[PDB]
């Protein structure tokens, strides 16, 4: 294991016909993770061969969308804010990598 | 999404050669989950065709181990009460169910 860093990346999606952005959008101040409690926007999921197909993964953290932050909103207005963009939404996350535990024992 | 629950579910592992028990055990007090802090003693994985195949699973925690209790043990603690069994350990875990949102919305 290692202790959690997060990655931040910042990328431009078009819509595509059909598919929309293609991400599903989860969390919110007032749409807790039932696990962890945790109150992030989410993208819980990618829909395969969309527009965030290899630009963005399942449990990214959503930080801003078109310069708007998402610091502790609401599931709606994370998702009125994507739903209102035009061809394009800029949108940066935060990445998780790492986790596990220090010491791991086989018996 | 739905609301945690955890079953439990007490199984008896006989060793094989070169295999042991063939599980993996992580947690403990002194050895908390780097992303989530919890404690718990925690199957972290199974061995492929390994006595605890289709018994026990990835992320399964453990209560008991042949009577003793897991409760906020320390890791080696844990270690040593599965590595001193003989032929049998009795183990019972909690396996959880569930998780995600309350609302999730594609865009």
């Amino acid at each position: 294991g290692s202790h959690m860093i997060w990655e931040q990346h910042t990328v431009t999606l078009h819509r595509a016909p059909g598919f929309g952005f293609g991400i599903a959008i989860s969390g919110g101040r007032d749409n807790p993770h039932f696990q962890s409690g945790e109150t992030s926007i989410v993208i819980s999921d990618v829909l395969k061969g969309g527009p965030a197909e290899g630009q963005l993964q399942e449990n990214d953290r959503v930080a801003m969308v078109n310069g708007v932050s998402m610091d502790n909103v609401e599931h709606a207005f994370a998702v009125q804010q994507l739903r209102k963009s035009g061809k394009n939404a800029k949108i940066t996350i935060r990445r998780k990598k790492g986790g596990g535990w220090r010491r791991t024992t086989w018996v």
